[PDB]
RNA sequence: GUCAAGCCGAGGAGA
RNA sequence: UCUCCUCGGCUUGAC
């Protein structure tokens, strides 16, 4: 029951036979269908050729793999060929390399494949080789770039093509290369002011893929334009003259502390540059071993955060955020006391805070000066849903997660949204961060299905949503004051697959966001022109340029290796001393340390044992200092109750000359630690 | 079916 | 070089 459209056939017509190429079309144009048709066509040809038919599909996003398998690939081609869909969530009970020769149609996230190849290179596993496949297919190719995943693969394929070309003039024998396909919407630009630079960027993309041409549709192009609708754009701006009662109270607190510090930011409060200054000051303070400065740097940073959320989010959210933090600090102090101890700074800060904290709590619940951009957002939602009369499938984007969760709660709480019957759910990535609850991959998938069901007419999400999530109908899409690049803008702007679609943006009049909007708009215009230039490029000249770029990429890789051969070759097990960071309290040396899984660094001596504290919530306990610094988390490996930690929380002190430093992660530093022989700790 | 923790890589933004 | 955010992956464990 497979189908096709005219332009679809037109654009793909070359690839139907050889011609490893790219395809560039607007969103929701049946790209997936194009791929599917090509898969079937490709295999049928291999079968009639009595030749092996293997295919593989690649998606950067995990959600996307399931999507394609669920809705497009598995349905049509189920009967003819075997199919299967893999992801981190999926369990490869078999293995990757085996199924490569089992289901004959693979769908996978990228890094899975690369992981397999890399293992093959190591010899640790049988792994897999490109030759095993006959056709490699890709989505969102635009990602292919400097150190992008896809690029890691292509650089291999390119290398082999170069070998094949070398043989072409030396020896008849060669190694087969699978046909490569490319599927995207906006190949994008590398922030090129000049369209010629953009042209170059494209050429780089194509060469990173052995694209013989962009091959965008021209003849039926009008038909496609007619078929496909573009949302009615809409800008929404809001100036923040309010927040004087509450925000200003905060700025007052910040200044009070800075006065406690005698440190001049020379930067506006609530800004990243201000935050960055806080960090470097904190780093310097800690490296110096000095206090009263790094600690305050920490708190101020917390407050700049609180400001930025208070800018977007209401006073309540930020106040709560500060309150949680200080609550944690108090609990640490109490655990330490559990003896007698006193502090001057912390006492200054907590007595500075707790009372003003009550004040801000009182100031927190105010509807009038709650926000401006949030309100505008409400107005847009309420208007559109009221206007749709049950015909609204809504999406939202932001930058962070804490944002998403807050919005979903506040929207559900708001009677106005409740009145219209809108239902809000927040979506995020699997990993846990930003002090938010992680979502199980299944939970995300469930949520997606519920929206596809319409159970949720308003799904909050993050960049993860910007891609894929092919939905039959969506009328509404917005952006909550977030500008990253033209590509993200267009993909998101191309997600309301409805005859009538609305694109909205919400920005502070003060922030130069609409600026960047216009930027990306120009880039969008620039690229289509650049594409038209190359499409008219000479084949041979095109060929020469791409070859040059292919080589360039590879040699670049070689040097990035050369500077990475070792680049920090210290075999110095214990030539150091780790102190606490808040307090300059010695903790351990390098010798008392060992490793498990060659990943986790730990010490397991009673000397380190009788120093920390376990703050409760129960198995995975958290660790803290006697100063109140947090140190690490418990760990139960093979029964051993080893407490593991994070290097970032501690500070370096060499034996030689003590140029104290921070590394933020173990791998960065040169020296090695050993694994732990469990011969120890026996009877 | 549930949860936690940790490590690594990559991209984007800003500086 | 630093920072923030985001994504992907790999391990350990417990329930
Ligand atoms: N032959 C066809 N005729 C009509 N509609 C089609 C055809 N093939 C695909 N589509 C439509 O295209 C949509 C899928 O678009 P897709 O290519 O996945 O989005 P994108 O191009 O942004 O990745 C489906 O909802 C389907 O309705
Ligand atoms: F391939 Al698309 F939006 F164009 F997922
Ligand atoms: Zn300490």
């Amino acid at each position: 029951e497979l189908q096709l459209r005219p332009y679809q056939m037109e654009v793909a017509q070359p690839a139907l036979d050889g011609k490893n190429i790219i395809i560039c079309l607007p969103t929701g144009s049946g790209k997936t269908r194009v791929a599917v048709y090509i898969t079937k066509d490709h295999l049928d040809k291999k079968k009639q050729a009595s030749e092996s038919g293997k295919v593989i599909v690649l998606v950067n996003k995990v959600m996307l793999a399931e999507q394609l398998f669920r809705k497009e690939f598995n349905p049509y081609l189920k009967k003819w060929y075997r199919i299967i869909g893999l992801s981190g969530d999926t369990q490869l009970k078999i293995s990757f390399p085996e199924v490569v020769k089992s289901y004959d149609v693979i769908i996978s996230t990228a890094q899975i494949l690369e992981n397999s190849l890399l293992n093959l290179e190591s010899g640790d596993d049988d792994g897999v080789q490109l030759s095993d496949f006959s056709l490699i297919i890709i989505d969102e190719c635009h990602h292919t770039n400097k150190e992008a995943v896809y690029n890691n693969i292509m650089r291999r394929y390119l290398k082999q093509k170069l070998r094949n070309n070398d043989l072409k003039k030396q020896n008849k024998p060669a190694i087969p290369l699978p046909q490569i396909l490319g599927l995207t919407a906006s190949p994008g630009v590398g922030a090129a002011k000049k369209q010629s630079e953009a042209e170059k960027h494209i050429l780089n993309i194509c060469a990173n893929l052995d694209a013989f041409t962009i091959k965008t549709v021209k003849e039926n192009l009008g038909q496609l334009k007619h078929q496909i609708k573009e949302p009615c754009k809409k800008f929404v701006i809001a100036d923040d003259t309010r927040e004087n009662p509450f925000k200003e109270k905060l700025l007052e607190i910040m200044a009070s502390i800075q006065t406690y510090c005698q440190k001049s930011p020379m930067s506006d409060f609530g800004t990243q540059h201000y935050e960055q200054w806080a960090i470097q000051m904190e780093k310097k303070a800690a490296k110096d071993g000095n206090r009263k400065d790094r600690v305050c740097a920490e708190h101020l940073r917390k407050y700049n955060e609180a400001l930025q959320i208070n800018d977007t989010i209401r006073m309540i959210d930020a106040y709560s955020h500060l309150e949680t933090f200080y609550t944690d600090e108090k609990e640490k102090k109490f655990a330490v006391l559990n003896s007698l101890k006193l502090d001057e700074t912390d006492e200054f800060l907590m007595n500075l805070f707790f009372d003003n904290k009550k004040m801000l709590k009182k100031l927190a619940e105010n509807p009038k000066y709650e926000n401006e951009k949030l309100i505008k957002l409400r107005n847009t939602i309420l208007e559109q849903f009221t206007r749709s009369e049950e015909s609204s499938r809504g999406i939202i984007f932001t930058k962070t997660r804490q944002s998403t969760y807050a919005l979903s709660q506040w929207i559900m709480e708001n009677a106005k949204f409740a009145e219209v019957g809108v239902k809000a759910h927040h979506l995020i990535g699997a990993g846990h961060s930003s002090e938010v609850k992680p979502m199980t991959q299944t939970e995300q998938k469930e949520v997606i299905s519920k929206f596809r069901t319409g159970e949720i007419n308003l799904l909050i999400a993050t960049t993860v949503a910007e891609e894929g999530l092919d939905i039959k109908e969506c009328n509404i899409v917005i952006r909550y004051g977030l500008v990253t690049n033209e590509i993200a803008m267009v993909q998101a702007r191309g997600r309301a697959r409805a005859d009538e679609s609305t694109y909205v943006l919400v920005t502070s009049s003060g922030s130069g966001v609409t600026e960047r909007e216009i930027v990306n708009d120009f880039r969008e215009k620039m690229k289509y022109k650049a594409i038209n230039r190359v499409q008219n490029m000479k084949p041979e000249e095109y060929a020469h340029k791409i070859l040059e770029l292919q080589v360039q990429s590879i040699l670049e890789k070689k040097m990035k290796v050369k500077r990475s051969i070792a680049k920090q070759y210290n075999d110095n097990p214990s030539l150091i001393t780790l102190l606490c960071k808040n307090c300059s309290m010695l903790v351990c040396s390098g010798e008392n340390i060992h490793v498990i899984e060659k990943m986790h660094h730990v010490n397991m001596t009673p000397e380190f044992k009788g120093l920390y504290i376990v703050r409760e919530n129960q198995t995975n306990g958290e660790i803290i200092c006697k100063c109140g610094q947090a140190w690490g988390t418990m760990m139960v490996h093979k029964g051993l109750d080893l407490p593991c930690l994070k290097i970032r929380n501690f500070v370096v002190n060499f034996k030689n000359n003590s140029p104290k430093k921070q590394y933020k992660k173990w791998v960065e530093l040169p020296i090695r630690f050993p694994d732990l022989d469990y011969s120890e700790y026996c009877l």
